[PDB]
């Protein structure tokens, strides 16, 4: 299960599409649906997150997972 060109443009078109929604957000791409996504995948789930990082996709989750004595 691996060869998967796909997932790496998926990525990029995922983020694009929340961009050109408005808000690069993990809900943005929900709302951008219909996507340009091929498949639906949870590997594509750790992939965005892995190539958020490596390759450096700017996509935003929208949870409050920056957070510490809850004042902010």
């Amino acid at each position: 299960g691996s060869h998967m060109p796909q997932i790496e443009r998926r990525i990029k078109k995922l983020i694009s599409l929340g961009k050109k929604k408005g808000y690069i957000t993990y809900e943005d791409i929900d709302k951008a649906f219909p996507p340009d996504f091929e498949g639906f995948d949870t590997n594509l789930i750790e992939r965005i997150h892995e190539e958020l990082e490596k390759h450096g996709i700017n996509i935003v989750e929208n949870e409050p997972e920056e957070e510490e004595i809850s004042a902010g």
